């Protein structure tokens, strides 16, 4: 029965704020001139930062939690990962997918993530993972709004009945149409697959999220077709180009020309730091490229870009706890967004920009919006990122759905001293 | 009236073997536990290696034996070669083509080659060389099965009546449909020419062999269309991509993606070491690229690749004696297949893999097959390659069609000593 969040700091705002709640929504937001006393029905942010929930714009819940089953990827390569996944085929069932997806979703709830977009491989005639994920979506709805992308992993034109299966996935309820041009047999199939993807999105009124140019090939430019088609249909807001790691290898002249179109099209971009730094640059000896898309330049140009985890504890990425501040930390380093303001503003890459990517209509600490917000025990984005703080409280519909009692560290010098890693 | 080949060594097999012959075919193959005595009607391999005939998967018999006529290519360049060829136009007649083709074919018979695929330029309204080659094919049949590729040297779409002439060549009997995408005026003509090539091959039930991406251009990727179209039509076995020298210059990420399709398509690849090392890398100063396709990687991936001589004694390559062990020697060096096993297994690149490229149905030392085989005076492939041994005997239909008495070398030290270059 929470009525107020008090003593809240807000990004880009001075001072402390009080967030009033009513009927599961934010009724008003008022500045405070000092610290407010706690009381029944008040959740004290304790001068910590309050932001609208973290978002996971790109993850594969159908493959999550499978690392080491039955064997571990020892080389760490994409190739071996594919083989290790194949060895687990006998365990891939409806219940298995639901159990693993739920395990990661619980970690996400614990990490203040209330919006998740999962890709699901639909290059499977039985659509086993998709059927399982559609049930998971309904089951987790009280805690996470889950979007499902029908992802034609083996291609649309390069896989038997690929287009038919992609459309079947949409008819079953998938929220987003996926594609993977650079994986199609030819450049022509790649371009044609995008026309088919856009046609399906318009036919069913769905969003689009393409695994776009995820390859260190300076000639992989499917992103220009994604942006051009979006501009032509006037649907930029509903379109996302995931990865675009090839952009890391483009010459500057083409990239400059392309950026005009990217801005005009209004499409969204997702970079996946943890996985990109790991899987890109694998064909280089030395020097080795970083392989993340042009995040810094997109921000400078006002192009919406955000960060996803992509994989959690699977053959393609053995690590992760589904933590967005960890994803952000990696991205700030690899993209060299290390100035104070760049780091502080970093939270945008895992909150607001990701909400835009998911085309969310009810997101942000604003009057009238649902009371969905989280509290970080930190002074600002810089502090939260530097100390990799947990989510103190996650509030959804005005109710607490997760909480973390912080770790307590003590050093025993001449006298015991508490250490909080602040100066 | 040969009834048996005795004391034969076979690649990948231990010991000695006896090959029984009946009615021009191999009736049975039995292992020996020791050396068998010679006798009437037995051809003694003398513990030498017996293999199914050498194959020439790619040669231009229409241009062979013309070097220095009327003038020599002094720079050695492709450009000058084209000019030197043009200066000989008055001599290019029906009889001239037949005489020169036969001269090289005799060298091939002497070198144990019983299967040859020759390309013939059909960008000539009079189709002079093609008509001559069709007669040569009939004439040489007792010794060599000759396949003729209708090769549109000046392009299909970029030359007047190019497509009509290509089809006319097929209606006259050419066995294989050729193409040369990278030489077409535009990338679009290149791709379209391949669709036309595949349509003709299906219309006439012929094989396909494309002069594919023979250029140091990292953007020349016609090979993906060749492989995709073959996969689509389910005809990989009947398709060959010759040269693919551009692949030597591709970035690794694209090449890795492409390899999946190359393996799935089942198409064949021909590298032409002697000519590729000579004509590729000509626009580099220093360092200079080798320019041969990814032979080592194809072998590692189980993709069928083999070696051709391409040109013999002409403006584009002034050397050669049409010797496949010499072609192999160059390829092993340039492709760095220099480990013992890689060298020993090298014979596959000029025998079995080439037979697959030609879609041969009667090839190999196996019961039921025609008795077509050759005997090398060497212990194994490594030995034959190292010593560049001649073909001791070439047997076709159970009859000897060629034989070489080995050279005899003596050094006169304190006493005369025979030298055989074995340790
Ligand atoms: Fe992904
Ligand atoms: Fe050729």
């Amino acid at each position: 029965a929470l009525q107020t969040i008090i003593n809240a700091r807000l990004p880009g705002e001075e001072g402390l704020w009080q967030i009033h709640l009513q009927d599961g929504k934010i009724s008003a937001i008022d500045a405070q001139s000092g610290v407010m006393p706690i009381t029944e029905n008040s959740l004290d942010a304790e001068q910590g930062l309050v932001i609208p929930p973290f978002v996971e714009p790109h993850i594969h819940l159908d493959t999550t939690q499978t690392a080491g089953q039955p064997n571990w990827n020892q080389s760490g390569t994409l190739f071996e990962g594919i083989e290790r996944w194949a060895e687990r085929k006998a365990l891939l069932t409806h219940d298995d997918v639901k159990q693993r997806a739920w395990q990661t979703l619980k970690w996400q709830i614990a990490n203040g993530i209330q919006h998740v977009r999962t890709h699901v491989d639909v290059s499977d005639a039985t659509l086993t993972a998709l059927k399982a994920m559609l049930e998971v979506k309904q089951e987790v709805a009280p805690w996470i709004d889950l979007q499902i992308v029908a992802f034609p992993q083996e291609g649309i034109l390069s896989y038997p009945n690929g287009e038919a299966l992609l459309e079947e996935a949409l008819r079953l309820g998938a929220d987003v149409v996926g594609a993977i041009p650079h994986f199609e047999f030819t450049r022509e199939y790649g371009v044609e697959s995008l026309h088919k993807t856009f046609a399906l999105a318009q036919k069913y009124d769905r969003l689009i999220d393409v695994h776009c140019d995820e390859i260190d090939d300076e000639q992989s430019r499917f992103v220009e077709t994604v942006a051009a088609l979006a501009h032509h249909e006037g649907m930029g807001a509903r379109v996302t180009a995931s990865h675009t790691t090839a952009m890391h290898s483009y010459n500057g002249a083409y990239t400059s020309r392309l950026f005009r179109l990217l801005k005009m099209s209004g499409i969204n971009f997702v970079a996946n730091p943890l996985v990109n730094i790991h899987l890109q640059g694998r064909f280089d000896t030395y020097p080795k490229r970083r392989g993340i898309t042009r995040v810094k330049e997109m921000l400078e140009s006002g192009i919406n870009v955000c960060f996803g985890h992509d994989d959690v504890f699977d053959p393609w990425y053995p690590l992760g706890t589904a933590n967005m501040l960890q994803v952000l930390h990696m991205g700030l380093h690899v993209c060299q967004l290390m100035g104070y303001g760049q780091i502080n503003d970093g939270l945008n890459l895992i909150t607001h920009h990701s909400a835009r990517t998911l085309n969310l209509q009810d997101y942000g600490i604003a009057a009238g919006n649902s009371a969905n917000l989280i509290i970080l025990p930190a002074e600002n984005g810089f502090d939260a990122l530097r100390r990799q703080v947990p989510v103190r409280y996650s509030v959804r519909g005005g109710k607490v759905i997760a909480s973390t009692q912080p770790a307590q560290t003590t050093v025993y010098l001449e006298q015991p001293e508490a250490i909080d890693y602040k100066r």
